[PDB]
């Protein structure tokens, strides 16, 4: 099913799936790297969080538009103001604030400075290197700003439902991921309604097309899934349907659906 969506949409897939109840995991191209996009912002605050305490993401940000990028839904509207580093979370993840992640990326200490706390949660695979826009643009063969959908999995797992994170911290990171405004048509389109997804996408040249996500059935342990793709052409479009659909396979072969 997997080889068949590759074929239908003219793409590579990148799948790891664990269900987090059994050790159960669904496989498909699971250490291949793929330029990680915007997926790095859910693994950004989780460093930010575990950097701070709560209250010290009241810290308020001042920044000009020098600051800003290519997309900054949230940030552009509150360049008078500043804003805090909580909200600064809050753009980052559920709109994918670009100039919110730059901000955050600052505040931790830089590119190096994320890598250096990856390599500290037992994440030898992710490869920050650079702010945006430049992060996105990676060409086959390159490792800068790559990660794996194994490694993306272990790490989102790590920060969000093991001991990377203190309870209260991990509940800001999933009610953050839970609310998401960017990912209606990827690993939500291939769950049913009602069970609750966290969630973060990403897109990059070739034709990048990512969701990584934690999946709740109405009982039971969560499935932490990443699906990641690219394709052949540097100027290339995706299409979310195949994200959509990679996750519909998933979920059946774990017998979820």
């Amino acid at each position: 099913d997997f080889a068949k969506l590759e074929e239908q949409f003219d793409a590579k897939l990148g799948i790891f799936a664990l269900d987090t109840g059994t050790n159960r995991t669904v496989a498909y191209r699971p250490d291949e790297r793929f330029a990680f996009a915007s997926t790095i912002k859910a693994l950004t605050v989780g460093v930010l969080l575990q950097q701070k305490s709560i209250e010290d993401l009241n810290q308020r940000i001042t920044y000009t538009r020098d600051d800003l990028v290519n997309y900054n839904p949230i940030t552009e509207k509150h360049v008078d103001t500043g804003m805090t580093l909580k909200e600064l979370a809050d753009a980052s993840l559920r709109y994918s604030d670009n100039a919110a992640q730059n901000l955050i990326l600052k505040q931790i200490g830089g590119p190096e400075s994320l890598k250096k706390e990856l390599r500290k949660i037992g994440d030898e695979v992710t490869n920050p290197e650079r702010f945006h826009p430049e992060l996105n643009e990676v060409n086959p063969g390159e490792t800068q700003d790559t990660s794996t959908a194994r490694a993306l999995v272990t790490s989102l797992r790590a920060f969000a439902l093991e001991d990377k994170l203190p309870s209260e911290k991990r509940e800001l990171l999933i009610d953050w991921m839970k609310r998401n405004t960017t990912g209606d048509a990827l690993i939500r389109a291939g769950v049913p309604d009602g069970w609750e997804v966290a969630d973060k996408t990403g897109a990059a040249s070739y034709g990048t097309r990512n969701d990584i996500a934690i999946i709740w059935p109405p009982k039971g342990d969560p499935v932490v899934l990443a699906v990641l793709s690219s394709r052949d052409k540097k100027d290339a479009k995706y299409d979310d349907k195949l994200i959509a659909e990679a996750t519909k396979v998933v979920m059946k072969a774990l017998n979820m659906n």
